[PDB]
């Protein structure tokens, strides 16, 4: 429904009593949080993704209400989609910010995501790892010792050095498996995230409300569908304290 938020109180209680096992959090004032969607929804070979847009309003009105202004792109190559993060990942901005969210919605492969031009001729896919290298600690100062949240929403393998950490990554479903959509055509998966953030960002932090999420899809069946949690670094906890 809305976003509840995190009482004044409760955010410097617990930035005080937890604060070694807690990633520290900017106040609003001067802070410029950002977030980026890349959602590819019409295909030169593959099915169109109806809904998709359903999908990226949701969440681009749930990061918003979580302080985070949001950079939305679409109808990319794998190149385009390159292109757009290293761009992401020098912005000013996330000097003044505390955080971020990469949510990607698109066709999948078991180990990439794919951009407009792709099929099994033609490839057209950014590989995961990819994401990580051009946000790490090496290639992303601005966002060093900060949390990289990534959610995916895709199909996994259904179309038919210096350090790495702070991440974490929630994908829509596990490997070779497929994600499903309601009636109307928006994502189960990006749906009960909103509504769990909405209801439990004021108390909870990410890995507890990823788990909720889980629990949601064990409660209410949806096929074979269940969210994933991948390739997680974070070293504290990631509180939100929605409205400080």
């Amino acid at each position: 429904n809305t976003l509840k938020l995190c009482s004044p109180e409760e955010f410097t209680r617990l930035c005080r009593e937890k604060t070694q096992e807690i990633y520290p959090i900017k106040e609003a004032n001067g802070r410029t949080r950002k977030a980026l969607i890349i959602c590819n929804t019409e295909f030169k070979h593959l099915s169109l993704r109806y809904g998709a847009n359903f999908d990226i309003i949701g969440m681009k009105g749930l990061l918003e209400d979580l302080g985070y202004d949001v950079v939305v792109k679409e109808e990319l190559t794998a190149e385009g989609m390159e292109s757009e993060m290293k761009d992401f990942a020098a912005l000013s901005e996330h000097q003044t910010s505390d955080s971020t969210f990469l949510v990607l919605m698109s066709h999948g492969t078991l180990h990439g995501i794919c951009g407009t031009m792709h099929s099994e001729k033609t490839p057209d896919v950014l590989q995961y790892d990819t994401i990580y290298q051009i946000f790490n600690n090496c290639h992303c100062p601005g966002l060093r010792d900060k949390p990289k949240v990534i959610i995916v929403q895709a199909a996994r393998g259904g179309n038919s050095s210096h350090v790495e950490k702070d991440f974490i990554a929630f994908y829509s479903t596990t490997p070779h498996h497929l994600s499903y959509r309601d009636k109307t055509g928006g994502s189960y998966f990006i749906t009960r995230l909103i509504s769990c953030f909405r209801k439990h960002a004021c108390s909870c932090h990410l890995f507890d409300i990823f788990l909720k999420v889980q629990q949601s899809f064990e409660k209410a069946s949806i096929h074979s569908q269940m969210p994933t949690i991948d390739r997680a670094t974070l070293t504290r906890y990631f509180y939100l304290f929605p409205g400080n």
